């Protein structure tokens, strides 16, 4: 649908923006996406605890812990 | 016993919810255990810390550091 | 939605009382969901036939020889 | 030939609505095939026999006995 | 002997009609062999038995259980 | 011991009779030993279902559910 | 408690009357357990189920079927 | 639900007039399946794309190229 | 056989309370068997010793040497 | 960069509807970007290419046949 | 000495509390000892992070966090 | 449980006495435990024997011998 | 280029001062690449957390709290 | 400490006693020991238990069994 459609471009741009090597930019999109209560924030966060990336695990446990 | 049984249902409902990927709704199922002081909670928890997900871990670590 | 987390609720509590070892409380779970035609029964059923359990298996074809 | 053909429809339904697991929605299907006499019938209870499920087992033994 | 001539030609022609896939025919054939009280019947049942088919089985079953 | 003689003359008379291919007469026999409230029954029921013929698992059940 | 104790007792009886080699005997005490409603016929199902013996079977098959 | 029951059934159906080996009925299926706008039209030619024929290859692609 | 009835309930009784992980009462059952004169007393002994449980050969010892 | 982020976005939306099953959707989001001279339609393409699937293989010819 | 009777004991204990399934006895304990400044509180502590048990873990570093 | 809680204390702490090369304190505590008639006597028995040290098995048969 | 080439010489910076045996400066350089908004920070934190050190992820993880 | 030094010798000169082959003499040391009450009576009985020679053993028990 539509929801599922806007998770997967969050969890594809938050991966996109890790590949660059440009984590500030990963910081500033979920930092949007959790001022707006868009589940879809969550997929994104899928996406770095799969990506195996230590920079991307302590992203998204910061990002978490500031719910 | 009911109490055993409570246990049970709760763990099994985080499960489920974990199993659909929708991870808010695991959010609001274990404030409500916490908010409601039920000790089926940790049952809830546990459910999800060996389910192997590392967004699970996140959740039960987020919601443990309330108690 | 509401009916796949019902028809999970349903299957937990009947491998749950399967498990305590109270064949009894399985089979009036059984009864009392088909009396009122709840669907969620099936899912019920499918976990005690999957369970390995000679009793689970009788208890499934017992309930459903009623259908 | 259209014989041949809704045999293979009715299989193929049977199998479909099985794999969704709805074995209700088998079961309407298979007494509104038996109250009509079609012998594609047999061809949908093959379809469950083979499929190495035990809720089709029981749904195929039980429209058996109503025969 | 006509009495092992009869047997051995009951059970090949109910083969033969299982060859076919048609279970009806197999069973308006048992159910005829049945209704006459011909010792055939026990014939043919052995031989859907050894075939190793699930609808036979269920037929040989199903028709077992009208002595 | 008249009673284990009897055991041992009924479970080997049912063994012959499935021998020569005549299930017709060990239906015949199980019968009687049934209407005559013989415990060797059982004995002969025993023949047949270690016997490993699916015919004579069929008959024992068939009997048996007579009880 | 009490409840375990019935429950050990009529299974462990139950296996002992299988092993004489007297079913007759575990039919009249599975009969008297189910007429007096005891939860034991349950534990002692089981004691026949694990048993391994194709009467075994049968008779809780059979018994079971009366519930 | 109603759409993937069309699907499956086109697909099926257009795996059946395969196999009796009719391929002028498969592209006549497939051309009524086109001219409706049907969206099942694509469950369609996947049944066919995955079955390693190539007759079924070629029927494919020739219909796809008229979209 | 009413000597080897009580002789295996006593030996499933022993066996049972030691089980539950409650010694005192079985230490009770040899005793109340002892003071009987009971023949099941060599039962019940036997269960213990064959049980692998050192605290079982101790009481087994204890009350034998009470004879 | 904005022209490797829409690229992205466009491959992952692309992959995104294939995984659904949803192909009619893949062609119409491959027009909507042809018809606009996009050059992220051509890391679409890409996307479908190597997916393996080879309704995508189908959909990449057709529609670059129209360029 | 009485320093490590009382440690020992409280590892004991903890991994007791640990055993039953009621961490919220657990965290209990771990509170009761802390408020104190039990130096058996960490013997406590140890006892659980040895344990290999995630839920000990995460008590074990939420009662570790308020010295 | 209070009475598991205090078995499980009584046997840790004959096992720490154990440790500690203190077999005259193990003595004494068995030697309470028995004089107060508690049954946690007995986890304190099991604990010792299990432990594979002969002093430990003297002094459990030799505190056997004083029931 | 000027910002690859910063993002290169804070994170070699950052691994020689670990080299050294001086976290204390590490500490020191990456609050003082914190406190200017730089976004070399994260590429010091990457040599940090790649570099397999404990006390480094204990540093990293101690500055990226502070954002 | 003068209490290990006492139990060491005790222990050393009941082994020195059991090596020149005169259990006479062990047995005059362990009765000298037992009838003063010195705890390091048991530093023998554990040098004696785990050095073989079952008459060591045996002597053992006889002086234990005089607690």
């Amino acid at each position: 649908m539509e929801e599922e459609r806007r998770r997967h471009l969050a969890a594809a741009e938050a991966r996109f923006l890790l590949e660059l090597g440009r984590p500030d930019e990963v910081l500033r999109l979920l930092e949007r996406l959790l001022e707006e209560g868009d589940p879809a924030l969550f997929a994104a966060l899928r996406e770095l605890l799969e990506s195996g990336d230590p920079l991307a695990r302590l992203i998204a446990e910061t990002v978490f812990r500031r719910l």
